[PDB]
DNA sequence: GTGTTTGGTGTGTTTGGGTGGTGGCCGTTTTCGTTGTTTTTTTCTGTCTCGTGCCTGGTGTCTTGGGTGTTTTCCCCTTGGCGGTTTTTTCGCGGGGGTCTGCGCGTTCGTGCGTTTTTGCGGTGTAAGTACTTGAGCTTTCTGTCT
């Protein structure tokens, strides 16, 4: 039962175009471009707390990778929407 | 332009097989209290970067000469392109065989974690003679007494 980010993106289509189906294919590519995404940001988020001398990987490491990796305005509603789904995590 | 005339998008009906939806369940996310620590916080020292100031002259830079090398034009000679025909092998489906990749079960020895030992690496705890000083001995005078 080998693990994949399916169910999700799937969910994720069917908020933003409820009409819309996706391809075993595109699937796929989908699947492989979550992964990579993952692998550069815990990445760049591991070599920050290195330099730092830290131990613990947190919201701080990680928004700092962002606005390292993702160009622009990626990175600036990025940032807008980790930082709103963090406040209302956290306020629970 | 007028004109034919090969290429390509729009239209319709038909097939199917591949995505979506649902039932069953199990394994992974969580709800909880406790431990232990990696933060964060504040307060310290005191490094190093910013700021200014002066003087020198290496460098920048404005400008005249000019020449050469880039831009365009004319001509060519040729080598890719488009087409027709023949070749052939890529590819498709089916069958057969075997290897080797994955699960599971058993273990042993290899490494992590610890107390401990240690070298490198680095801080700094004799006999003389002269000059000077000091302590013992006795003067003046002045202040009190006293006939």
């Amino acid at each position: 039962r080998k693990e994949s980010y399916s169910i999700y993106v799937y969910k994720v289509l069917k908020q933003v175009h409820p009409d819309t189906g996706i391809s075993s294919k595109a699937m796929g590519i989908m699947n492989s471009f979550v992964n990579d995404i993952f692998e550069r940001i815990a990445g760049e988020a591991s070599r920050l707390a290195h330099y730092n001398k830290r131990s613990t990987i947190t919201s701080r490491e990680i928004q700092t990778a962002v606005r390292l990796l993702l160009p622009g305005e990626l990175a600036k509603h990025a940032v807008s929407e980790g930082t709103k789904a963090v406040t209302k995590y956290t306020s629970a």
